[PDB]
């Protein structure tokens, strides 16, 4: 509502407990104050447990590392901007599974 989604979200695995998430600026709305990276464990494709929100509270932000993940575990990741007119649209989920 406050903005379109972050564009070209990418996930790069780092190790069995961490992945690197990056994105491009939403299409130029409210003014961007930061980004909300949300991830949730999936079990057989279904979300399980509370989603975890990692705030990246720089308007210039375009990346963050999610760490403390469990090995051999599947996660669904979305990104949304925080704006002066409320949350932006969330990106479509990107789903990855950590190595062993
Ligand atoms: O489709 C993959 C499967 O559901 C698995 O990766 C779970 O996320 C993991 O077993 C968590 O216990």
């Amino acid at each position: 509502s406050g903005s379109g989604p972050p564009r070209k979200v990418e996930v790069e695995p780092l190790n069995s407990t961490a992945v690197h998430v990056s994105w491009k600026l939403p299409v130029p709305h409210g003014q961007i104050r930061g980004y909300q990276v949300t991830y949730v464990r999936l079990e057989n494709g279904e979300p399980r447990g509370q989603p975890i929100i990692q705030d990246v509270m720089l308007a210039e932000a375009q990346e963050t590392t999610i760490s403390g993940l469990t090995p051999e575990t599947t996660y669904s990741i979305t990104v949304a901007a925080y704006t002066t007119k409320g949350d932006g649209a969330r990106s479509k989920p990107k789903v990855v599974t950590t190595t062993g």
